[PDB]
């Protein structure tokens, strides 16, 4: 298994709002949505927003195309009781992707949980109550082309803040992520002679990452 | 004595409670339990609750299966008196093990004994009582597979925390050390060109360390 | 595409103001001057003021020198609802520019964007909102000639702190990027045996980066 | 002079007390004490309490064993006017040691003055005066083996402070040194493959450290 | 260009008082000063005091030597209207100059423009005003002989603060470089076995750079 | 010129006091001395307490062994004005020295020129003021060797604070320096195995180091 060969996708457009009344907690999510629209097989939906806590700004997909019970696989499995009985979702399907040029480099940031630590006089050492996950931010590396369209993209997201969907396909694994985040890119080039010149990206997570086989498309 | 070859397990189901009356004080203790229940020879089990102040959230292994006496031989000796006579104990039974795939790196953070430091006039040099010893934490670095079924059992623990269960079994030695902590998994693996993706995953320690040989299996 | 052939001019001097009553708010801004003077195709103007938030500080190129509608196509597009219909802008026309003899090392200080951090007692984790991006500066290494005109010229703009213009041309890509900030030029130079002198410019960004195509020359 | 082929022992068990009258002020400290018990020739005596400000904690060894005036050669040489005529000490004599397995690592932390700075109108320059010398504490790393009998003992004085002794034999220079201090142990031993796994102690001083010839054994 | 060869003097003396009652303001500066005394062709001069703000402590060159109006060349330009119309000056001529050893390093610590910081609620990024610019430190060493001469004139001048003149000549680009400033000599020389021993000495300086041809002389 | 072959000795001993009434202020001083104490040429000489500012703790050496004006050469020119007219002084001259085995590293911490800031309404700049001089310690690294006898006067040294003197001599250059401090002498040995064991001195300084040539004796 060698990541050689991933590609990055970045979002260019998503249509309008669909509500979904009703869903089903086990394995599977199904959303009870009243005449879709355009939802065929293998497109990607973005959730913006919702009542069960998780599951608020995470990329799913779907399986099943039927007219009124429409089945979000994607990875998330709501069985839990985590979530509970009555749930509203909101979600918007991607029109189409854009591919970032020559990634050579890829860091994260963040992470590690933070704890409260008290000691009382009973107590023989001192005690931790975790209370959050701090966030994670990743930044890309890429090679300068002034002509390309995904510059004017990115600056136009980057303007405007909004919760924009990556996704990058590793070959070797026939394995998909897909992860939503606001994005803010730099633009001025460093350059050194007799090497080329790069631009860096970042992102600054929202949600979660979700894994799948290729085989689903 | 070389660690090549050496296999660490997490603990992935465990039974109901067992009440323990009375407790002998010397070398390996013995449980006095009316009617005990499936605890066969060399079975795993896990201390949830005591009055002894150490064996806390230790992990100990039982010799004899006595109808009405189990002896928890483990490793740790009760003869001396900081364990009081009277003595209650709760312990559950662990089912099964689930190994982590490749582990790459082994790393522990924490240890060192704090102290208080005070002078009076008639001293002629500062002195130090000692207060207590800090936590210990151990990070692990394995492979990526998201089809291992690990992935959801680590997820699982990781969202509720509950000190589970850590075995570790050295063969060129014949050892088997066990500990006990809480379990928080990371998912987000690091891609570097021509090299292998990792995951990470941490250990908070919430007991000692037990010592023993393999042929009590 | 390689860095390598790059040369860096900057201002040497500017013409009188020149006022522009309305612009057009699409694709290549035009603005609509009386009696333009000397404003021919291919020259460089540097705004020094206006009301549209942007292009305050940012150098554009014309295209067309009309006699009451100059086109300031450069590369900003004001189609954006961003910029309001009325606009009022004043631009300044280059003369010359002068070349730095030998530049060896170019590197680049600040960026990043800084945020506001809150957490509320229904929120569960922290958020955080953004509140501005700090200032960048840039660093240039050149060799040591007393005899240079460009140590006067670097001298008096370092004096008298005004928003000069800088431009540098890559022919490997026919690209020409341009900016405008302040200049502060240190003097010293350092001396090693065997090896050359160096004395070391600064810039502190005004604007943003602006790429065109050699083509429009 | 190499430190090849040294080894190190510590304390395993100690005697009743024995109690000094009167202790001669020159060379070679006698204690004069009545009806002495087994304190044979080569015997090592380490000092429990005393009204002499030095000499607390310190390991010496007796020469003379006379009925009822033993010598504390060692190397402490009471000559000196700083120990007052009236004097008492009380030592426990020293049964049996404990070789550590295999030595792989000594470092030494601490030591230095510190001092107390102050400056009046009329000096020029500011001054200054000692107060105290600061702790020092020394690490030892030695081979991990489960079954070795030093685990046990380490672990017991581990649990309850106590100020041992530990020897240290140097053959190339036919020089044993001396010194006491508290012995906390840590046991979990780090592992990296194609490596030897280890495991690491600590002494915190309080003492002097003594040098004598082998010969006096 | 190459800075080898170059060698660095220092000031040994200093003649009496001269003013300048009243200088021009264009190119090289020219001094009405009634009958000059031993102001030959080439000579050295520093500046003690005036009112132009500039030229305060710069070391400058004469190049006309008549009667009452001596012409100081130097390198300073006073055409620019920052230095008003009425001007005094006083200068004090250089005698002799001592070389020092045999310098091995070069090294400058300081430089760096300083800002103030603010922002308004109608701003929408922080905004910087300059403020002032640090000091400048300059660090030689060279080796040791304690024969040489020059150690009681670098004693006696770093004894009694005083604003001494500096001059380096580069042979290869025919430059001479001037600078004045305090010198804080130390005089413990650092010893390393196979290496020879070295002594350091630094200044302050308190003026600008001067950069002239050597042909002047 | 390099510095092998030099040796360090350290003071052993040294005479009662002798009182000087008169000093004469040129060049080398003379001391008035009625009936001096075997005060023969060559010896060496620690002024313990003047009224002359400097020459408080500095060693010189005795040129002239005259019976009442006794010339102490060494290094110091008091004909500065800096040293008044009235002045005394008491010194004592030292019998004997001891080596240090085998000096393997030479390092010194300290000096650097303390300044106060300080900037007016009216400056333009913040200037600057000088205080004094910080402290300067050596320290010395020898081989470990118990016999040795200066191990019993370096701890009697350590012991009680006194202003010892210190001497070491170049043979290449045929200069000896000396000068005076308080002496902190650590004696717990660095142990590594194939590596000499290693012990560690400090020396604080209290006046200035003097050079001499080798053939005053």
């Amino acid at each position: 298994h060698l990541p050689n060969g991933a590609q990055i996708f970045v979002e260019t457009s998503r249509g309008v709002e669909v509500e979904a009344t009703a869903i089903t907690n086990a394995e599977n999510p199904v959303a009870t949505v009243a005449s879709k629209g355009d939802l065929a097989k293998g497109d990607y939906v973005i959730v913006t927003q919702s009542t069960w806590a998780k599951m608020v700004s995470r990329v799913l997909i779907v399986t099943d195309a039927q007219e009124t019970s429409i089945t979000l696989a994607g990875i998330d499995t709501s069985d839990t009781l985590v979530f509970p009985a009555g749930g509203t979702m909101s979600f918007a399907k991607i029109t189409g992707w854009t591919e970032i040029p020559c990634v050579q480099e890829i860091g994260q940031d963040g992470g590690e949980q933070q704890y409260y630590t008290y000691q009382c006089l009973s107590d023989d050492k001192e005690q931790q109550i975790p209370t959050f996950k701090s966030a994670v931010s990743l930044t890309y590396t890429f090679a300068h082309e002034f002509d390309n369209p995904i510059y004017p993209i990115l600056r136009k997201l980057d303007s405007s803040g909004q919760v924009t969907a990556v996704r990058m396909y590793v070959p070797k694994a026939s394995e998909m992520r897909m992860w939503a985040g606001i994005l803010s890119f730099n633009d001025i080039p460093s350059t050194q002679v007799n090497e080329m010149e790069t631009v860096e990206l970042a992102v600054s997570l929202k949600g979660d990452f979700t894994f799948i086989s290729s085989t689903l498309a």
